[PDB]
């Protein structure tokens, strides 16, 4: 019934470098069960809406990973999923993956991003001014390159989800 969810909770929590789970296939089924497979608002905000469970995991290294879901205005039927992982200072963003309920390579221009990137808040490369530089480097900065390819609404979400990770992990 949730195959969708289910698969981009999955999706999310591979690592995008090596393609290799981050946690095992089943125990995230177990664990996204056990939590509850509904989606749920956890806070609304101005721009957008954070959506639960949070679901939370321990990857096979031992770090400290969390998904959730968001939506901005833009989007509807659809919800991005997203897995941040607890670094000393903050979080970084692992992956992500946007579900269209109404209806890919476009979507890895998103992630990873590190910590000092998030800290800067994320933005689509026109708002940057369309700096120089290829997709990887701008990650980097906090910067999603699309302008070669709603994107700012998938920013938004992200953005929003982040902020929302920071208040709980208080």
């Amino acid at each position: 019934d949730n195959a969708a969810k289910l698969s981009a909770i999955k999706f999310v929590l591979k690592d995008p470098l090596t393609g290799d789970y981050l946690v095992d296939e089943k125990e995230i089924e177990e664990i996204v069960k056990k939590t509850g497979i509904e989606t749920v608002v956890l806070k609304e905000y101005k721009e957008g809406v954070v959506l639960g469970p949070l679901y939370e995991f321990v990857t096979k290294d031992g770090r400290n990973a969390y998904v959730l879901s968001g939506y901005a205005p833009g989007f509807g039927n659809v919800t991005v999923v997203a897995c941040f992982i607890k670094t000393e200072d903050g979080f970084m963003l692992n992956s992500v993956r946007v579900i269209d309920y109404s209806q890919e390579s476009i979507q890895r221009r998103f992630f990873p991003v590190p910590p000092e990137g998030l800290k800067n808040g994320l933005r689509v490369d026109k708002d940057a001014g369309l700096p120089k530089g290829s997709p990887e480097e701008l990650k980097k900065q906090g910067i999603v390159k699309v302008s070669d390819v709603t994107p700012r609404a998938v920013v938004t979400a992200l953005n929003l989800m982040y902020r929302y990770l920071e208040e709980v992990s208080k």
